[PDB]
């Protein structure tokens, strides 16, 4: 069995490539960048915007995680294609070239402002950000794709995942800015946003034990949460990632939106159900979300 | 106020454009044919799958109704840039140039094979086309960019609408088919596919309606089901069309699909619930789908 992962160079892509590697899966990586991690891995340098990207590449499930993963509304074209017309390519190669899953790396920000935390996956698309609107674009699409010509399709719609190799996103960023300058540190938004961060061993394995179930399953497209089952207020994870460096910086709060958001469009609460993926799975953490936080900020703190 | 029209030129397009003249409004067709009615309406020749399309073009409000309208799985991408990039390239245009309010022809296949018939608007996304995949892409990001820029989205999912002009259809087919050859009548599926039929007529002053009471609602987003209340059998319809014409043909069913549809992704029964639509306006239809039928076949026979 051949899978193929797209922005397998990539955080969590590059996770799951040396884990299917381990279990015995002929693995085929797709990026626009290089890594030359060794392994068994057949690499591909590709622009999925292009439509003829997977010109000779054969697979027989494909793991579509080529994004641009930055939610930060003043340049929605490039979160078009990047987002929007790749996943259509995927899907179109997936058809044409009979590939039989696509497992869909999806996100908490296809539900906006949820109306329900912890949020339940028969909640509604509400996408606040173009991001959001161009995943919830990518799962109808794949979904539709399951239907009509037996491609299924798994969308895993992750919270935020963290751990050795990101390079986006609050800790990151919060890490980035002490290392510039150590004794300020901005902080967009009034504070008190709170999301759920997953380790990345976490979201790698659920995601692997969804995707073997979802196989056995036989509804052609399926939804699923893959986060924590805690959340964590910006203001400690701004003392986390700050405590980590050994750093007490002034807390500069910046102004960004009337109702206190980080930027247009950033959700300001977020928690997602995982009932289903437990039950489905036998899945559990491993982590709280704070224990995630600080673990990835000692990791990114010794790597940057 | 200044409205554009987008696919002015084309079936309920038009309609609309004419009806938009008469109540006073400064009406802007924007389609890639022309089409020289008369009136006061300004012109523009323009293809919406060009980022640029709409240089030049300034309007308060948009109905946009271009789009390629035919379900007929064999040529997706064709769906995909008609329907999803121009669809976006619109959302661009009304952002940068201050455009209001988005009124978005969507189509009752946003819901595929609907659980509930009659289909109320909190029916889920489960489109089964590549054609609704679109619709309901479009609705997503149209939704986005009310909450995000104030560019107000009202989504109207229409059923079958049917009338003067309609160059599309099942009707349309069934006439110039007829008209090739008298004797034989070819009908797709097993012909107890089942589908309400909106006179044009109908279908314009509930859109002009749900357009006046939006603008007075603040809802950021809003999907509208616009259909008849009772549906038409294929076969009954081909009786109504063969009656027309003074003809009794050959009925040749067409197998096509294991479960009797005319091709891959063809919803075999759909009613939408239009009582959120009364409720708001006062609507109600004039005709029945079997009138609506006759009159149209009627229409097109002396048309065409
Ligand atoms: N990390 C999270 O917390 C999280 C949460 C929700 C969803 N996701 C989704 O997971 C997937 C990857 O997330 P990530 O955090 O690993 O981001 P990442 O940037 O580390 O990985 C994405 C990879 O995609 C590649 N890529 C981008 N555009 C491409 C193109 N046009 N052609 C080929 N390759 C291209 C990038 O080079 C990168 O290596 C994305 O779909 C992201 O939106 C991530
Ligand atoms: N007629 C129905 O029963 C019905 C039902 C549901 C939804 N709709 C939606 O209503 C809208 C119009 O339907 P219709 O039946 O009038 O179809 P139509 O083909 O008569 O009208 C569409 C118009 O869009 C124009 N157009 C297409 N691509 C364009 C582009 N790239 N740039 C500029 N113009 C372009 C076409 O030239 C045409 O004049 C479409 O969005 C359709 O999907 C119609
Ligand atoms: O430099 C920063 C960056 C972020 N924030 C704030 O702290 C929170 C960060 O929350 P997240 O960890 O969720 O970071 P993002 O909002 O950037 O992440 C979002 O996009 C991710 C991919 O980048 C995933 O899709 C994820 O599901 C989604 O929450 C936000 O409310 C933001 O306002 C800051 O204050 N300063
Ligand atoms: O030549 C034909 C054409 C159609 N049919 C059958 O009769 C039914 C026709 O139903 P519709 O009137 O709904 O025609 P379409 O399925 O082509 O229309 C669909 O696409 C439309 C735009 O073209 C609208 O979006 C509408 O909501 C949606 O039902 C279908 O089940 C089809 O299988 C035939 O037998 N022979």
């Amino acid at each position: 069995m051949r899978i193929v992962v797209t922005g397998g160079a990539g955080f969590i892509g590059s996770h799951l490539v040396d884990k299917l590697v381990e279990l015995g899966y002929e693995v085929v990586v797709v990026d626009i960048v290089q890594r030359d991690t060794g392994g068994s891995a057949e690499l591909h340098v590709r622009d999925l915007k292009d439509y003829s990207w997977g010109a000779g590449i054969k697979g027989d499930v494909v793991f579509h995680f080529a994004a641009n993963p930055e939610v930060r509304t003043t340049e929605p074209i490039v979160h078009f294609n990047e987002n929007v017309v790749a996943t259509f390519n995927v899907l179109e190669w997936a058809r044409q070239t009979g590939v039989r899953t696509v497992v869909f790396a999806s996100s908490s920000t296809v539900y906006g402002d949820a109306d329900v935390i912890p949020t339940p996956e028969e909640e509604p698309y509400k996408p606040i950000s173009v991001y959001g609107a161009a995943k919830a674009a990518g799962e109808v699409m794949c979904a539709t794709y399951a239907r009509l010509f037996g491609v299924r399709c798994l969308a895993v719609r992750y919270a935020n995942v963290v751990g050795p190799r990101l390079r986006h996103g609050v800790i990151y960023d919060f890490i980035m800015k002490l290392r510039r300058n150590p004794n300020v540190l901005e902080v967009l938004g009034d504070g008190t946003q709170r999301k759920s961060y997953l380790y990345v061993r976490d979201a790698v394995e659920a995601t692997l034990a969804a995707w073997k179930k979802f196989e056995e399953m036989d509804a052609p497209f399926l939804a699923l949460n893959v986060g924590n089952v805690d959340a964590v207020r910006v203001l400690d994870i701004a003392q986390i990632v700050a405590e980590v460096l050994g750093l007490r910086p002034e807390i500069r709060l910046v102004p960004s939106t009337p109702d206190g958001r980080g930027w247009p469009g950033d959700v300001k609460y977020m928690t997602l159900a995982v009932t289903k993926l437990m039950k489905l799975t036998g899945w559990r953490p491993t982590m709280t979300s704070a224990e995630a936080v600080k673990k990835t900020a000692e990791d990114l703190a010794k790597e940057l």
